[PDB]
């Protein structure tokens, strides 16, 4: 089959860091993908999940706004929602059959009494994230308990990715089980030593990197929450990426990419600036961006520019300054190569990346920890 629009037009997308309502032209193609642009497209990518109706539920509203439809879609281990507004009842029923019908046209034991639930991690609208322990191994998992109402796939694992071991459903919630690293926080790791050594933060760079490749070009989707906040260590220190993240409604936008803000189309490219902002901290101990006001704060991230302190290599500047460019399109990884634009960047320079992967490269901190049932770093 060839990949065309079904269906193109001007539609009211809520911002998703932004109360407001905006104008966003969107194009429904027959592959899934539903993307809404600023301005009306180029003429002139990769297909990314991110964007994919298959397997999402449609639901029209009168509220907050009339003519509202949503869309729900379960990504992974969690749900995400995309809120729309147009104009006529009539356009927004055009729009719902349109959708609908690509969606369903891509269709081509274990109980709660088993865990110890220690900590709420996360809470959200469709559910909610626990810390738990197994009580038969005692080992520590996070548990992601989804609203029900709202196959072994396992060659999903990758060694800097928290991996989803299983998933069982109670009565009314879908739990998803997933392994949780003990090696703590490295946000509490990086404030303890307030700055890591250039080479230490290539290390948590390189690691990073190869999980980013790793959702970009296999499982074809985009992180899109990548913050120091979102990365753990293993007990032997290496990188963890966590999946802990959930829908909320109603500093933090820190971490986001300039289109990601604008609600414009973001690609792979967000990753990299979040990759950016996360090695920046790490070699300046400081955000790129601070001030409190969130119209200085947004204006920050979308117009000021990034200062670096001389202490810093000139190999890290050309990496963070190409990561954490304003346009994606001029941003390193940005382009088709990808990761590799970042792999073959200097500030990696004999780090060999299959070596990455199979964790060879040795840590340049080992977590106090003799083993990962050791509650040293949860106290
Ligand atoms: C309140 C309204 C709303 O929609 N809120 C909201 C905003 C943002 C998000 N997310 C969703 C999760 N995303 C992080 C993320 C991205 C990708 C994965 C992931 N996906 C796949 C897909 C297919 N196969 C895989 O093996 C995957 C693995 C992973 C993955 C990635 C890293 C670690 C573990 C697993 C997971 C999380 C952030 C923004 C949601 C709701």
């Amino acid at each position: 089959s060839d990949v065309a629009i079904v269906k193109e037009g001007w539609l009211h997308k809520r911002g998703e860091y932004i109360k407001t309502w905006r104008p966003r032209y969107f194009l429904l193609k027959n592959d899934g993908t539903f993307i809404g642009y600023k301005e009306r497209p180029q003429d002139v990518e990769a297909p990314l999940n991110n964007f994919s109706v298959a397997q999402c539920q449609l639901m029209k509203t009168e509220r907050p706004r009339p003519n509202t439809f949503i869309i729900r879609c379960l990504q992974w281990t969690t749900v995400i929602e995309r809120t729309f507004h147009v104009e006529t009842p009539e356009e927004r029923e055009e729009w719902t059959t349109a959708i609908q019908t690509v969606a369903d046209g891509l269709k081509k034991r274990v109980t709660m009494n088993e865990f110890e639930y220690l900590k709420l991690l996360g809470k959200g609208t469709f559910g909610k994230v626990i810390l738990v322990k197994e009580k038969a191994t005692g080992r520590y998992y996070a548990m992601k308990i989804l609203k029900k109402e709202v196959r072994v796939l396992q060659n999903s694992r990758h060694p800097f990715l928290t991996a989803l071991k299983y998933s069982f459903q109670t009565h009314d919630r879908l739990c998803f089980v997933m392994e949780y690293a003990n090696g703590g926080e490295l946000f509490f790791h990086l404030s303890r030593e307030r700055v890591f050594s250039e080479d230490r933060a290539r290390f948590y760079g390189a690691e990073i990197v190869s999980a980013l490749d790793y959702l970009h070009s296999e499982k074809n989707v985009v992180y899109r929450d990548l913050k120091l906040e979102n990365l753990m260590l293993d007990k032997d220190g290496h990188i963890k990426i966590t999946d802990f993240g959930l829908c909320k409604e109603g500093g933090t936008p820190e971490y986001l990419a300039p289109e990601v803000l604008e609600d414009n189309d973001y690609g792979r490219a967000v990753d990299w600036w979040g990759l950016g902002v996360v090695m920046y901290e790490m070699m300046c101990g400081r955000l790129p961006f601070y001030n409190q006001d969130h119209e200085k704060l947004f204006e920050l991230i979308l117009m000021e520019e990034i200062r670096f302190p001389r202490t810093l290599g000139p190999e890290a500047k050309s990496l963070l300054s190409g990561l954490l460019k304003k346009d994606p399109k001029q941003r390193l990884g940005g382009g088709s190569e990808d990761a590799k634009e970042i792999m073959q960047h200097r500030f990696f320079a004999g780090i060999v990346w299959q070596h990455v992967y199979e964790k060879k490269l040795s840590p340049p901190f080992k977590p106090q920890v003799t083993s990962e049932t050791d509650t040293r770093y949860f106290d």
